[PDB]
């Protein structure tokens, strides 16, 4: 049992709700929540921007480090860092934008990262302004992570397309 509420289900393992992710993570405190990185992790807008904004630039500060550090991610990757006052730990994943015609195949090996944790507050990959189709992206994300994924998506009438034509 856990704090999650108002969730639909979609399967075993993967939930769905019509919510703000940052107010979700304020509200849960999770363990795990994700954010739509970029490689550079520069958290300049949708998903990443709403998350840094929230942690006072907190977020970006301790990005501009860690890419310092260990340079940039690839396509697909991720690296866990803290989750300032939104959870235990943000898992920045990187997936493929299609705006900057990155393959859309690297999709699935992005959702893979969820994998290495039980329970995740994580949106859609890859949907909203990087560019890709979001009933693709929640189908990669049913059919590849095994753990247990809360999707919190913002717009509610993409969340009702979403359910809608769920198969
Ligand atoms: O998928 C990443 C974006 C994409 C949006 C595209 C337009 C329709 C709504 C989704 N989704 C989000 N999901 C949850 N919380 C969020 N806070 C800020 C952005 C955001």
């Amino acid at each position: 049992v856990n704090s999650f509420s108002g969730y639909l289900k979609l399967t075993d393992n993967v939930y769905i709700k019509n919510a703000d992710i940052v107010e979700e993570a304020k509200k849960v405190k999770p363990t795990v929540v994700v954010n739509a990185a970029n490689v550079y992790l520069k958290h300049g807008g949708g998903v990443a921007g709403a998350l840094n904004k929230a942690t006072n630039n907190a977020m970006q500060v301790e990005s501009d480090d860690y890419i310092a550090t260990n340079g940039p991610l690839k396509v697909g990757g991720s690296c866990v860092l803290s989750g300032h006052n939104l959870a235990k730990h943000c898992l920045h994943v990187v997936g493929p934008n299609v705006n900057k015609g990155e393959d859309i195949q690297l999709l699935k090996s992005a959702y893979e990262n969820f994998n290495q944790h039980e329970v995740l507050l994580a949106p859609l990959l890859s949907a909203g302004i990087f560019g890709a189709d979001p009933i693709h992206s929640l189908r990669v994300c049913v059919d590849t992570v095994r753990t247990n994924v809360y999707l919190a998506v913002f717009d509610k009438n993409l969340y009702d397309k979403l359910v809608s034509s769920f198969l």
